[PDB]
């Protein structure tokens, strides 16, 4: 069974499209793929936080992966600074890479030296699971790239101890756009805030920035990227959130405008983020978070030590016991 | 009573030299002072090491403290990288660290990133321990500097957790000289194997080595830096090894001329490093030195996690449990 490795930033509430995206496939492939999710707060502190922003973001994202779907059985789900293997192995793969190399991952009071020195922490959160895929996009491909040239590196001049990573989400979900610039990806971080859906905004007012998409005022419910992006989204957001086909969604609203459409999706949008806030709540404010994010560093501690310990034999650290 | 900490490098047997100047002052500030002996086994990976070479160095110079006389119960001797709140705060550290100021620092395949990111783990091996006094020379101020600069930043963004170290060594030994160089301090990695006497050196190779120093043909064993460095280097070992005063040795051998002296200081060093060499090899090739590195460990951590989980508080990093 191959290993999965996610990194999670504690800086933010995912969207309905990140749900769409990625958190409701990984509900699915934590079954067939040994998954870890990481909510990487090591890597949080190298940008400004506040610190009561950052331990409060923590537990939202625990919350809000485990709200969907997210088996703290099937998959480990877990916070990175309480796993000490990460900035072990972090600084192990720092002494091999050269600072030419961090320096051009940066391209790709002063400037706080996280920000140069982040990557090899990535690629320690990686390796130490023996990572085989990591599901990130185009804008992670330099520090995949230096993830496997470091793990070459380490295994040329020690020995064989880490695994190459290669970029992959086993089944990629549909892309949601931002609802008022269908032409640029939903994003959480947008000033424009009916431009996305938070998995955490109110069901009423997530509903209204269905109605406030930007589309044609009527048409026909048909899947057309280039000439309709508008509905299509809208229809990309029906069908991620329901599983209807987008030709069965094309089917059921032949001979159907608009408005028929975008209050069948609106109410669907409410009817989702109801069912996701409670389970959301249940998690935030229940006493059973901290068992459940201590199990799953209790199992993440189990596995990276092991590979922690290899790496310490082969570069010579500490003592032969 | 104040927290003294120094950070051993696993990379060269000390000398004699450093016996009288450093650790034999050591075996006696153990008492008044509560001291860290630190062997900084993630500071020497930042240069290109042999793993073997290097854990065998690592428990080397334990034995050779260890022979000294530092005492486990005393003072706190461990392995750096057995204690994980050393890259734990050092990661903390270089996310408040500037780029710039680690350029700085560098100043006063590629170039390995550990040369440039290894000061903030240093400072972290400091603070870490609520430090008072770090017992190091001018090549270190820098350094020094930079980890006050760090704790005033830290306490200064987040709340008050961690102490400002000051550079202060106890009872500064005698300041030994190049047996054959006797204008530069005696340093275990001369190419000329003359100019030093190892505390490993065979001790008839170390007695021949005070009888090849570099001195007149014959004189009065008079102390005079400035006209007769040559003799006056040996009568700083002779005190630094005997304990007689310096006077003291001038009046016992009032018309005596080198010969003499030299014969006598060569037995001196002799029985100095058979006596040394004896306990050396019964900690380097006994159980109980993996016993007593345990140990050493465990009271580090034991002091070392509580400041690491105030960091963590102070950023935000992890849970509040
Ligand atoms: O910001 C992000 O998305 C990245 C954050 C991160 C830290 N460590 C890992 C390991 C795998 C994947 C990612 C990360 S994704
Ligand atoms: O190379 C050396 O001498 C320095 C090595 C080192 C690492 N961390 C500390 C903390 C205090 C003092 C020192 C060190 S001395």
């Amino acid at each position: 069974m191959e290993t999965l490795f996610s990194g999670i930033q504690p800086s933010g509430i995912p969207t309905i499209g990140n749900y769409i995206g990625a958190l409701k496939q990984f509900v699915d492939v934590q079954n067939d793929y040994d998954c870890y999710f990481c909510i990487v707060d090591q890597h949080a502190i190298t940008m400004p936080q506040d610190r009561l922003k950052l331990r409060k973001q923590t537990r939202q994202l625990a919350a809000i992966y485990l709200a969907s779907g997210i088996d703290p059985d099937k998959a480990t789900l877990f916070i990175q600074s309480e796993v000490p293997a990460h900035v072990q192995a972090g600084w192990m793969l720092t002494t091999i890479a050269s600072v030419g190399e961090l320096e051009r991952m940066t391209q790709y009071e002063g400037i706080p030296a996280g920000l140069l020195t982040y990557p090899p922490l990535m690629a320690a959160d990686i390796v130490l699971y023996n990572t085989n895929i990591v599901p990130v996009g185009d804008d992670q491909k330099q520090h995949i790239e230096l993830t496997r040239n470091l793990v070459d590196r380490f295994n040329s001049r020690y020995n064989d101890v880490l695994v190459k990573p290669e970029i992959r989400m086993p089944k990629v979900g549909g892309r949601v756009m931002s609802l008022q610039d269908p032409t640029r990806k939903m994003s959480k971080s947008d000033d424009n805030a009916k431009n996305f859906i938070s998995l955490l905004d109110e069901p009423n007012v997530a509903a209204k920035k269905i109605k406030s998409a930007v589309t044609d005022s009527d048409g026909i419910i048909k899947f057309d990227r280039d000439n309709k992006p508008g509905i299509t989204n809208l229809i990309s957001i029906y069908a991620g959130l329901t599983d209807m086909p987008i030709k069965d969604i094309e089917a059921k609203y032949e001979g159907e405008g608009y408005g028929k459409f975008k209050g069948d999706l609106a109410e669907i949008v409410k009817a989702f983020l109801v069912e996701f806030q409670e389970k959301y709540e249940s998690f935030y404010n229940s006493d059973k978070l901290d068992d459940i994010l201590d199990q799953g560093r209790d199992k993440a501690h189990k596995v990276s030590f092991k590979t922690v310990k290899k790496m310490e034999k082969a570069m010579g650290l500490g003592r032969k016991r």
